[PDB]
């Protein structure tokens, strides 16, 4: 059973600057850490981050087609991209939307998510956790 | 570690009405879903629901004053209720907003929460399952 | 059968003083109850300043399938909580305002309930509760 | 005593389209309705209908002139027209504004009118029988 | 020649946090000045306060009918209740808004208040001193 | 200490059409005040925007609190705001109408986030009830 | 030459019912001074009233072909009527907006125009009399 | 097939008094015009300007009777009228509104339309043209 | 009579620049013509121009304290000062405000007009010819 | 003459699903009916298709160089994208915006286009037709 | 070749009171830094400030006059005044406006300008040395 | 010393077409009139323009790794981007905002940016010397 985690622009630089707000861990600790909880919950954790909208795009698009669930931090392009809103919509598996850091705490743009209204459910402000709360939710629905 | 888990006004009900909104379990089986989560977690679960702004004032002081923390779905009075935020704002453990429905996919007042921006996180849209999840993360802390 | 017929906040003080008429509360149960009888039902007409009151009413009339003639006064404007019970109602709700609230301040001419409700009837004064009764009357 | 029942464009067509919106009663079938339920009221109702806005207006001014009261269901004028809301300011009997739909529960445009602000008093979402009522109303003064 | 001083929700638990929002004065503190500076004055002061709405109101209605002034801080009601605005507007003698704290200086949110328009004046950001200047008012009055 | 109690445009005027009090009223009784609470209130009122600053200046190079009504540059003046700004003494906001019960414009003001604090509607009691707080520090 | 002076939508009825917001002078009234007025300035008036805006269009183009001036008090079209601004678009002699009550001292809806951004000028609040001044604005070029 | 080309106000004027905002073509022309595609295309065109609302609703009920399509430039009244909406609202044949202007070019109030929600679909700035596109659409389906 | 025609800010520089539509009339000329034409009526003109606001404000106390009528071009200030409009305010004489050019045309921020509902008329886009007009209005009142 | 076909993201997926609110035609079988009708009219068609929109702009660009004119469908890049906009303003042969779907029955957001307002011209909802119907335009010019 | 540098109100007081905004020069010091700067550039530095708008509306009419260039920082009636934005758009030479501090990173109301439009240009945030920056775009011309 | 200045999409088209906006400098020359000024300074310019988000992303990851100071004309994602305006908060070293036409005055949408909050200062309208400036401020930090 595959789950794609998939991380959207700047993410690959997690853990180097304010570990205040997106916490301590790198992303190859982040995708260590999510495969890890995902082999003990008996599935299988694919984990991208790109800065490139139109590959984000490719990653959603072989998702849908699968018709595997999607975990996505889409960075920045969660307030300002419609096009990879239509491409999450494709999805007939569960999209959980993850914000590392509490978007509702942060500046009044940050509030606003294209995703949201299209996904099964969204986990804001846990953390690193968030992404490891989103597979347990996957492994149980 | 004692851990409150707080509903507001109508979740009393939960279970009968709308099953495709919020749960098909009742307010009832949520309770020992919860109590059980928590014990298996090593933490133990007080969970108390009521549609009185005042009394749920009262239970978020408690908890403050205990230095416990909270779960809260504050069901219709997280878009209205300054009284109840304010309160909330008191706790120094950590508070997790829970909604069971995805706000996001709903009318546009359901979008805003006064709690959000002083919770710790947000989770919206898992079903009764993101009490469980909020369980889990004051689990690690 | 049964209407139930719910004043929220302040409108226990109907008629008194220190825009809603002469008639004080007990008047009104008075005159509800006489024009319902006239026509073939019973109506129960309650009145609470709490919002978690004003719930409670709610919850029963939907768990009995009973209609409910609803005046909330302020928390029209503010309650979600309100609305949501509300919207649980499977027999027919009529959001009832004494004063003509589109005549008034700005903030009035919102409510929460007549997106959920059947109807809505403003500005006829006390005598709005008796129309609502008599298209419950009907139906 | 004369009544003035008033109706604005398109309601010519009333019980042929949109029957669960706007009910299955025919234009010729109201006015009968009305008829009958003033006559049992001891009021006389001579209801009258136009796509017109100039048409509605001499409605109007005639009601004005002869200190009548007007029972007005102005259709999509509700929404737009200030000729027909001063019209109708000039009146000295009352002004029942009356809708057949819940304008509430539709589109966002139908929930602003510039009659309500000068009406005595709004009916709406309750059919026809808002007609009916609007005469019980009158009669009562 | 009676006042009533009248506190709302979370105002229970004055001085004990945001010592410098709020000040360090707690409620029972509070009453004891108010009830000295009433005294110097000429005047008794009746100080009582609730997390309860109904009970907030109940307090107002016999102000009103006993034609005593009211010195309001409604805390976070101030903000929200409509109820609260219309009891308060049906008193007859001087009505006295007061918040602690420069509610203008805080969140978006407390910068609007329902009470102010229907009040004789406002006092904020003059402390738990605020509610003694009321008093000075009001004695003058 | 000395206080200053600082009065903006129209305000030369009061007393004048519809509180009775007039300027000169108005200085006597603040100063009366002002002596019975310890303090030396010195009042002062302008037109000009420019004159008002100058005033404002002045008291935070002397590290003074002021008490000010700008009358209309209240809900206009950046400038005004700025200069109240640079005070270290507490400043407070005074208006003697309940700005909230009139015209929606006068419901903000450029001083209230900045002030230590604001009394509004309490009439010409209001200058003397800001320099009771004033004199508690 | 010509000046058409076009009165919109219950207009015809200045003087009864009414003002003084419009004045006690009647629209029989009304023609005369402005033809009065008129000839002493060498001009000729034609005074038209309707509540008709497709009739008010017509007169519109019928000036915008003969290449004549115009002095329209629009009426509740003034707020409403996007065909009526393009109609008077077209005209290549002067256009003058009258409103004898001030617009800007009533309703807030009142104080938006689709005709004054084509306008040659605007006059508001100055009675009857606005049109005689439009006049002698119009004999001056 | 018959199809219904309806031009609402000031339409009948095209080419005399202004533009190319609006082609150098006039009313007549484009009849023409439109005929000769439509039989080109296999259709009957019958091509009908009004300046009032009344006779375009008039027109509007009829081609709902007909189930017949309709391509509509409503002129000033496609931002202004919800009388003529819901008219149109009850086609059930196609209906394509057309705007000779490119009307996101111009005024902001141009922008919005309160047809093209209910449209099949919308077609503007590309001149007269767009009407022999609706058509051409039309022969299709 | 006297009446006072006041002009404010860089209203002194007329006709330097650029002459339409603030024309190509001096101050020096503009102040001969309103006198002219002020006794032509049987009245006496003051006007006054400057660039100070408090100038202004004092111009205005002194017509207020005489009961003379005002002709306000308050230039910028009539979009930015309350502390003008409270001083226009307290007339107990007509009070017109004038404009040369029409500022419906202009930029947004020129609609808005702090002195329009305080004022008895207003006059715009008029050019220079607006100050004899309100002239004349004030000669029969 | 060629004319360039330009679709966004996401449109290489076409036919696969909502067939519905974009039709069941798929991206090979869109530009072998574009291309056919191309040569009917005696034009060639250049039919691209990018997820990217850095390759988007490089098709613009040279669109812009060799002065040919472009129908873009932009997809998401529609509502959000201000270089896309740019890149198409320095078009000097026509531009043709064309939406499948009729964007103005659907989700607010997709009701602002940053292309209409420097556009020839926009046309939406009429399904895969509005391609063939933009080349028939440009045939014409 | 002069080029005037004007400061606003406040400005005067410069260096003694916010040095993390605003910085630790003196206004005395800023004059000898900008007359230096210019001197080496081959220009006339002439420095002013006023905390007068009539003051300040002067030197922009005598700027005007010469057809010479303005360095202007309006400080807080940069957000406020039309009087100083109309008096700057007479100038016929460049216009620099410059703010000392990032005034997009503070209250929002800093972030509207009514001279930014009506500018050559803008410099904000580069400290005093904006100043400097301004004085070597002027020499460039 | 190393300065980097980074160009958005379309900016490599500089000089070519439109240059009363952006000049009729290649970017070509740009980048040689940069790297003189530079020696001319005492450090190193490092200029690169991609029409590429990712990449410009990854220009501005390397600036912060390396913590040399970034000179940005982003073009139009300046307007849109957080994902840009979030690689950015990360630089260490100063950040200069550089656009070469007056954004302030032209459309409304490009008077909105993303990266002026968080940049150090910010440069508009000035031309290509705006770039050469940001050079001379970070010359003296
Ligand atoms: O996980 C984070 O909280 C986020 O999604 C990442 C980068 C920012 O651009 C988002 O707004 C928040
Ligand atoms: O958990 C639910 O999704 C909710 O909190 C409950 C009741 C409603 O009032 C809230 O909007 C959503
Ligand atoms: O009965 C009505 O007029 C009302 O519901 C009663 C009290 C007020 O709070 C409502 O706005 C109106
Ligand atoms: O009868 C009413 O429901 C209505 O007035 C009739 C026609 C529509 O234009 C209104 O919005 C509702
Ligand atoms: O007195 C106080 O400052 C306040 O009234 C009390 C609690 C908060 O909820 C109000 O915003 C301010
Ligand atoms: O003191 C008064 O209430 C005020 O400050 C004076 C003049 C007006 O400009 C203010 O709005 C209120
Ligand atoms: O004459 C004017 O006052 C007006 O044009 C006439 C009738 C109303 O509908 C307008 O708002 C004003
Ligand atoms: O044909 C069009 O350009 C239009 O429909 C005609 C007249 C105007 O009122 C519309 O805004 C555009
Ligand atoms: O005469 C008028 O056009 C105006 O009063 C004069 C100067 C400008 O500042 C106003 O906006 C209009
Ligand atoms: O062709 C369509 O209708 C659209 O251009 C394509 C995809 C969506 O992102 C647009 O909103 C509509
Ligand atoms: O130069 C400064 O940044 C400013 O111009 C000075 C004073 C404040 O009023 C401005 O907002 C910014
Ligand atoms: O440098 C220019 O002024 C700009 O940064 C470049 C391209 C446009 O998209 C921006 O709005 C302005």
């Amino acid at each position: 059973l595959i789950v794609n985690v998939i991380n959207g622009p700047n993410l690959g630089r997690l853990g180097r600057r304010e570990p205040a707000v997106y916490g301590g861990t790198t992303h190859d600790e982040l995708v260590a850490l999510i495969e890890r909880e995902a082999a003990e919950l008996g599935l299988k954790a694919v984990v991208r981050q790109s800065d490139s909208e139109a590959q984000l795009l490719d990653w959603i698009h072989q998702a849908a087609d699968a018709a595997e669930p999607v975990i996505l931090n889409a960075g920045g392009l969660t307030h300002t991209s419609v096009a990879l809103r239509d491409a999450c919509a494709e999805l007939s598996a569960p999209l959980i939307e993850v914000h590392i850091s509490n978007v509702h705490a942060r500046e009044e743009f940050r509030r606003h998510s294209y995703l949201s209204p299209i996904a099964t459910g969204v986990i804001v402000g846990l953390g690193i956790q968030g992404y490891l709360l989103a597979l347990r939710y996957l492994a149980e629905h």
